[PDB]
């Protein structure tokens, strides 16, 4: 019975201090687990703040990129503007190319048609002075004519003659007369007292019973 | 004895207790073992986060880049579409005076092909209207040319028998027995009309003595007795 | 004995000490309890964040992308133009220019031609008159041989005849021409009782017979 209860309480004593070992490696252990909690709490922190910072970082940059978005669309309507007023200025100049060029002949056109028509002015005019000149040539001709009429003509009646408009008048006193074929004749009176012709000839006429002409061709008397 | 027991019983009592922290001690290290499970799975999941933060930011600076290039690339476009538009504007104004100026001549050198065409037709219609005038005066110089070859022939320019000219006047010329009075008029000489010739009237007679001379029948002086 | 009660009081105490022990390992274990729920709690918070910023990250990856095609896309457009804009600029000097020479060189023409239209009124006025002038001189000439036609001899009258330019006069019985072209007497050669005395007419007479009378007769003598 003593030995019995004393045997038991040293088998206590060996189990007690074994109870002590074996609590020690549990603290031990649990030691090991709070340092490993206190290392994962800096790391949660430490994340915490590049947390933080990373996603400030991300919606600066996304500020940035709207800008360059709204930029673009910006940029995207101005040169929608610009490309269909350089569309029209390529039509409108490519005409105005080809309209200058037509210009450009129509006045060497002009040019051409303007120096031709001065010296045909010339030519005419040349021609023209010369007709007028042989004209008035012709025209002294004329006039020569007109001056030999003027100095050959007769216009005044003298000696013995009359003028009347445009006839001439032979003027007679007695004696003459002009006969039925208005020739100018010596007026003899009819030739019935004493004066005759005798062909174109004048002569006394004689009765031949008592009168001849002599050798003097005076009237004589006869036997 | 009652001493004895109550050592025996204490000794029962902490062989119970002895049992009792062994078993608290068991179940400690069930707890410590959970704790090390939720301990490992929280390592876990630290690690997927950290390698996920390298990436993000690895991403980050990336992008940060592209978008800095993107921003040098949109001011350099600023600038060439600044530049462009007021030379578009300039290139307007230019082809629209360009415009008016063109219609401008394109015109005039319409008005000058109508007046050049109606100045031909001038010099045309002038020529042939001086033309008209010489050939006129040609038939007028004709015209006067035939009527002095008509006075040329008709006129008396010389003095025929009987005749004399002086200048523009004529006069008849005669010989011995002719003369001429005061008024022009041709004139015999009868010697006075005292030999024997005489005017009765406008006629020449013998002057007879009548005691002696008569003219008989046949016009001829006879003897009376 | 005594020494077995003792080492029982002993084992007692260590008991006791032990169970003390156990109960601090168990408010550590408490505390460590709680750390973990907390720590999980954190943890779930921020992954949730970080999924955010993933997400945020990726879009934001896609429009950079868009945005660097937009730029070279109109970039692209840019450069269609520019050298469109520079050939228009050169093209629209060339023909600035030749405008105004074309706009010189119409002036020229209208100058010259409003000198060449000025030039045909002179010349037509200055031929005009020539004409004009010569119609004054045919008009001098024929009212000139007008004047002389009423005034010159063209008609034969009495004693008088025409033969072309030349005037004559006719002669009857008595009357010839002698060779000086005078009008003259034809007495038969003064033969036959009629002749002349110096200028004057006489009845030529045989004096043995006959005289004259001073009453000019012929008379016996
Ligand atoms: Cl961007
Ligand atoms: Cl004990
Ligand atoms: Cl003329």
């Amino acid at each position: 019975h003593m030995e019995e209860i004393k045997k038991q309480v040293q088998v206590n004593v060996d189990d007690i201090r074994a109870a002590n070992i074996k609590l020690d490696g549990l603290g031990r252990q649990i030691a090991d687990i709070s340092n490993s909690i206190s290392t994962i709490e800096s790391r949660l922190g430490e994340m915490d703040n590049r947390l933080v910072g990373i996603s400030s970082q991300v919606t600066q940059l996304s500020n940035s990129v709207s800008q360059n978005t709204q930029s673009i669309s910006s940029l995207g309507d101005r040169i929608n503007a610009v490309e269909p007023r350089v569309d029209s200025l390529d039509t409108v100049t490519s005409n105005l190319t080809g309209r200058t060029s037509t210009l450009e002949a129509d006045v060497g056109s002009l040019r051409t048609e303007l120096a031709a028509l001065t010296t045909r002015v010339t030519t005419e005019v040349t021609r023209l002075d010369g007709l007028i000149n042989s004209g008035q040539n012709s025209i002294g001709e004329l006039s020569t004519r007109l001056s030999n009429v003027e100095t050959s003509m007769v216009t005044t009646a003298g000696r013995g003659l009359q003028k009347n408009g445009n006839t001439l008048n032979v003027i007679v006193g007695n004696g003459m007369w002009f006969n039925s074929s208005n020739q100018l004749q010596l007026d003899l009176s009819g030739q019935s007292k004493g004066v005759g012709f005798v062909g174109t000839g004048m002569v006394v006429k004689i009765d031949t019973n008592y009168f001849a002409y002599n050798s003097n061709g005076e009237i004589t008397l006869v036997s």
